[PDB]
């Protein structure tokens, strides 16, 4: 067996076809086992639309998820990406800076 914990980075995209929108992104990489729980937040509450959840792996033992939804921060706003897995005796809330 190997298990592996995830890195996790919080970050947001304008697509370039569509620079007005804003995308904000949890990228869970290198972890293993694949099960695992992931979601954003703002202000502490569960984002329940989250547009995409894509999953892969490179080696068998080693997965990565972009997890990613449009969304419109404010100044006030905090947003985070929480994730739970067998490695994390916690949940690891990872905050989105701003910048």
């Amino acid at each position: 067996m190997i298990q592996r914990t995830p890195k996790i980075q919080v970050y947001s995209r304008h697509p370039a076809e569509n620079g007005k929108s804003n995308f904000l992104n949890c990228y869970v990489s290198g972890f293993h086992p694949s099960d695992i729980e992931v979601d954003l937040l703002k202000n502490g509450e569960r984002i329940e639309k989250v547009e995409h959840s894509d999953l892969s792996f490179s080696k068998d033992w080693s997965f990565y998820l972009l997890y990613y939804t449009e969304f419109t921060p404010t100044e006030k706003d905090e947003y985070a990406c929480r994730v739970n897995h067998v490695t994390l005796s916690q949940p690891k809330i990872v905050k989105w800076d701003r910048d």
